[PDB]
């Protein structure tokens, strides 16, 4: 069949496929979490902002995967897209704590599919992965633990105060 | 009588000039909004600010209606003003609630306006409370709505403190 | 009660009360003047800016009063507004006949409010009444009293022509 | 037949191509009003750029119809063009009353067409004449009355001076 | 519940969160189409680009759909995403007649919602759906329509020949 | 009558008004061929645009005659349009036929009406011809010939593609 195709496993190659239904997965979880922040009963915008530009992130990270599979000879196959785990996101606290629980568990995929890329001396998808989303994902892991610290701290007895300051002092909004 | 006026009814007409009427009464409203939060005794800038300028929104409104019904060959007929319902407008939240209660009012007195246009066959009419009226009035409450919310959050059990950082940190001051 | 309240009596602050009720009658007054103009049977475009202007004024005059009042620690009361006194404004000459005729109501009212400022020894109300009010009316009066001056001229027997010519090169148009 | 055509139906199809007829008619009305006014025997500049300038107008219009019938999937088809009315247009108050004649049967028969669209539930249609027509007709027809009120009030006892005076002061022309 | 929500029926928020799905659903059926023509055995980049845009144009309605519900105070509700009807697209024509197919899917259902909202008596909605879908959707239609004709005159006796000369002389690509 | 006309024959005048009704008569044909190709079934932008241009240019021929009529003292006479001949144009082949057919009798009837000049001694009118028309003619009929050629040399065994390539490559399109 693939005249350009070298080296590549009919198992990453179903991998990344899989990663890419992973990926919009998360992409709609953070469309869903971004207008939920934007109903006028939740009303926090650096919040609604937060998630909306992480639904691009993962987006975007599909998008190379799928450039990726296709330089590489594989051929992308669509799986249906489950709705996001929750209809109702709760507190700014609850929200984040859902995203880094996500951001996990991408990252796990991640890691594994690195796994099977090794295991496979396929050196081209492990630097892809290394160049491309493993330092993104710890970059981010990284922000999302630093605000769930704040929020947390901010909890204090007066809940409602520490959710507006932090949406406003830490948050970008207009 | 008119030269231009075609497909456009007394009854249209009339109501155009009660809608002038509510759209000034809602101006002055504000006008007496705008000057309670700049009492020293209150003096909340942001507050002031933020009804100041709906008060002028309101009379351009009317300004617009005015010019629509003189193009329309209809006749502006001017009536007198009530004053506001209150002389002072207790807190912000007082304040917001008594607003998103005017805008919902203004709003319904546009809808009846297009359901008389829509019986009347009166396209042009429709699609000039579409085109200049109808979406402003969804943004604002909209708007409102989400301040409400943010106050509501803020209160606590310092309200003082909630509603000066409200006027810090959402509404826009020098 | 008030904390900034100094030399400030009762009897000017209910006084500046009526006067912004008198300005934002002036102000709506010339809306309506405005707006006769405008109509396709009338005609005069430099005409109805000359007015629409005028209502804009007498509108900023009363928001001047009403933050003059809050400087000093008086308290703004809202009354309700009359509707003005013709629905229908005749000629140019009946316009600014009238225009004149109210010109010179707000002016005694202005002088009569500098008395009591007099009389209650209050230098602050005089200075501001001096600085922003009586030189602004006296201007506007001397330019109206020109305007009816070159109106009367051109009657002559071609009360259209005259009217049309005064419209043209005297007021401002597009 | 059509791939594209949806929910167009052969009757809007149909009074599409009536109506582009009815401006080209139009249009062809004011190409010879213009010409006319520049006789050297009639000589009114500004009354002939008047009339150019709607000739224009009417052309793009006719136009605009033709691009929606194709968008839609319709098909255009042309008929023959009655000629103008007159070949003389008398004074400019003769001219500017049989335009506003020609204005408001062109915006019946646009008001004919959205009744036709409403009852066919074709919103397209609906919005595409609100959108690009029916303001741009009520604007118009405003214009022309206002200058039958002022070319009327000019005619006195001196109708030359008066016809020169208008097309001076209020027409434009180099 | 709803502090913002007026004349926003149920029927009317139900049928936006199916149209949001709709749309989400046709925007991944682009993004399949654009990678098919990425393909190394297929490789019509300007094929692929097409596609890609209209992927990110559905994205677009369908978040402007999101904006809205919340704007009125209905409450976005997220489904699953079913994947696309085909994992392999066929020619250029293939791919073109379904995506035909697809936007006067979309049509119908943006068609079918000015109906409900009509019948609801709900301005706000059916003046969005025009002034934001419906001229975009026919102008879309018309494109491919043109498209299409293009393709099929392009057939002939030499159907690669054809579909390279498409690519590359009417798609855009770099 | 006339203060101005000089040499100026009864037949000449009524020849120009001939002549203007056969120019807006070609324009028409130009309109109706334009909007044939911008059909979604026709679709073939550069033709559309080709004959669009013409209608426009001889639109302006007509503006040209006219203006000239009354520079000399004649008097424009408008008589009816007839449609064009067909209302579908065939391929892009059989229309630059019917446009060379047309081009052709508006040369004759510039030529016959050279003679007429010429006959009756008027130098002003001829050199118009010679400075306005002739030229433009004999540009646009060779213009007209070349393109002829052009399309005759593609359609070979493949006349869409002799078509398309044609349309794509020597006509002006976006
Ligand atoms: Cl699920
Ligand atoms: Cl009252
Ligand atoms: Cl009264
Ligand atoms: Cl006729
Ligand atoms: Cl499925
Ligand atoms: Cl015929």
């Amino acid at each position: 069949s693939s005249q350009i195709r070298q080296n590549y496993s009919t198992e990453v190659e179903a991998a990344v496929n899989r990663l890419v239904n992973l990926y919009l997965r998360a992409s709609y979880t953070y469309l869903s979490l971004g207008f939920y922040f934007d109903r006028d009963d939740v009303a926090l915008e650096g919040v609604c902002h937060f998630f909306r530009e992480l639904a691009e992130e993962k987006r975007e990270g599909a998008e190379r995967l799928l450039k990726m599979q296709n330089q590489r000879g594989g051929r992308a196959l669509f799986q249906d897209l489950q709705k996001p785990s929750q209809d109702e996101w709760g507190t700014t606290l609850d929200a984040m704590k859902a995203a880094i629980v996500l951001e996990k568990s991408l990252n796990q995929a991640l890691l594994d599919l690195h796994v099977l890329g090794s295991a496979q001396a396929d050196p081209h998808l492990c630097d892809f992965l290394e160049s491309h989303f493993l330092d993104e994902e710890v970059k981010l892991i990284k922000k999302m633990g630093d605000h769930l610290t704040n929020i947390q701290r901010l909890v204090g007895s007066q809940a409602g105060l520490g959710e507006y300051l932090f949406e406003r002092l830490t948050l970008k909004h207009d």
